[PDB]
């Protein structure tokens, strides 16, 4: 019966407007200073209209979307945990965008003992196409793998926000999905990369500031993320870092080597260790990566993109799928 | 020589798009329910072209403004702490506006062994006329008026951000004020009010999870509003809420019960205590007010507002300046 509820579709009834200023806010708090996000002239230069958003900026109006999925139609949880993320950049979304933004809950599934919950979220511009598709899994958690009152701890320290169950799936009908085959990446020539090269190293560091202005800039209210007495109540070793901040580092160290961050297809992350940040040190991450595929039909390729930190894998399997010039 | 910088003047090259969602945003932070800063049609039925800023939402891009003129012109601290605010609301704030921004240092007057620094930013739209200015004091603090070692542990906490002296003054020219009478205010008619009427009071509380999502959402990067080990090691008890943010809440105490936050004209609050915000309580900011003076010939009047907090007060005098119907 965990199943019943799996379909479950709703709609938001007002769309999401991508704000100039609100792009360059989520780049800031990710550490992305590609020209592209800040610079209205460089993309429009790379061919955009506006400036884009960073590639995981689509989880921040998503999260408050899913508030009624995790919180009432989802039972049997008392929290959650992102374990996986897939981005699809059907086009890259920009300033100027207004997006209307939708929640379905596509699985439930139940392996060694954890409750795997992936919802899916899709953004659709104003001429009805899908710019944008989000996968989003996370891992329930019930009371009884808490601390007692550990929940008591998370709902008083918790931001104040004011906001019989019947199922709803999606209606039927044909989905528009965008392209941009029509602008030319900035991203290296295929023809001057190759299968198995690897990308030069690059350190990210994380302080418990940046995880705190993650957590308003984001709209992630968790405290396990920025009080280090309610994380190790969770069972955690210390504060850690929102798993999607450290996704939108990878992509900035992704962009940083590719040179434009609408050039990816697809970004798929799996996560293993969370990323401790510790008050007295906070986190070092360190990002590589290296080419696994390339398809000289549509000039694409996929390369594989790893963060560690202190000795442990941040990351297991994930990949970027680009576009080559 | 404290004086030699003072009328010291800056520009930003930037000009600053006020959007829709981030004035939800910031409503949200300030737990500011205001129709107007939410719905569109709700502020059109008020007169007004899209969602309102709230009124002391000009803090989040003036502080980013003031970055250079706190960190490099003003020579001698630290560290600050806001100890007054004036806002001058010479038209309300929209959703759609493009506010070009700039910065004066105003005075620095030194009483009882304190520096207050005052800086003053304008906010000036396409058609060039000037729709808010704030007037921001601080006292500056050195370095051995902290513990040893309190500067080492916040520039360490504090969020990651990329970024010979020569004196510039504001230029000739003529002020054009922007001014909102042709727009019927939604308050009260003037001729229902009384001077000596009281406000009823209105408890709000404030978690550490509030200063938080302030914190990023108003990028302030300070730590003593979000780590108890610092706030402790630079003199307070204990974590305390951001001066802006309990601002903010008085100004939308009053709009609950004016039933127009774009009705002011004038907003002026000095500090006295800090609001601690402990993790076990939080805050319980009592807010209260009384119509000091009315003017029958603009229908217009002047309002106490108050603020306390666990047998203190939170303000000192502070007052709004509104239009009655």
């Amino acid at each position: 019966a965990l199943e019943a509820r799996v379909g479950h579709y709703y709609q938001m009834d007002n769309p999401y407007l991508v704000g100039r200023e609100k792009v360059r806010e989520y780049a800031r708090a990710v550490q992305d200073y590609h020209p592209s996000h800040w610079d209205a002239a460089a993309a429009a230069d790379l061919g955009y209209s506006g400036v884009v958003a960073p590639l995981t900026f689509t989880s921040t109006p998503a999260m408050a979307c899913n508030r009624r999925m995790f919180e009432s139609v989802v039972v049997g949880y008392d929290t959650y945990l992102q374990t996986e993320e897939v981005f699809e950049q059907h086009r890259p979304i920009v300033a100027g965008d207004e997006l209307h933004i939708d929640v379905e809950l596509t699985s439930i599934r139940r392996v060694a003992g954890r409750d795997l919950i992936t919802v899916t979220n899709t953004f659709t511009d104003m001429a009805g196409e899908r710019v944008h598709t989000l996968h989003t899994t996370v891992v329930g958690i019930t009371a009884d793998e808490i601390s007692p009152g550990t929940m008591a701890a998370v709902q008083k320290a918790m931001m104040h926000d004011v906001d019989s169950y019947i199922k709803t799936v999606r209606p039927a009908g044909e989905v528009r999905v965008a392209q941009d085959t029509a602008r030319n990446p900035g991203t290296p020539s295929f023809d001057d990369v190759k299968v198995g090269d690897e990308l030069p190293v690059h350190h990210t560091r994380l302080s418990r500031g940046d995880l705190v202005n993650y957590a308003g800039v984001a709209g992630d209210a968790n405290p396990i993320h920025w009080d280090e007495e309610i994380a190790k109540l969770a069972g955690l070793p210390d504060v850690i870092a929102h798993g999607m901040l450290t996704m939108g580092l990878g992509a900035g160290f992704f962009s940083a080597w590719s040179g434009d961050p609408g050039a990816v297809t697809r970004y798929a992350v799996r996560l293993s260790a969370p990323a401790i940040v510790s008050a007295a040190e906070g986190a070092d991450i360190e990002f590589g990566g290296k080419i696994k595929s390339l398809d000289p039909q549509t000039r694409t390729g996929i390369v594989v993109v790893t963060a560690k930190a202190s000795g442990k894998k941040i990351f297991g399997l994930a990949t970027m799928s680009v576009r080559f010039s």
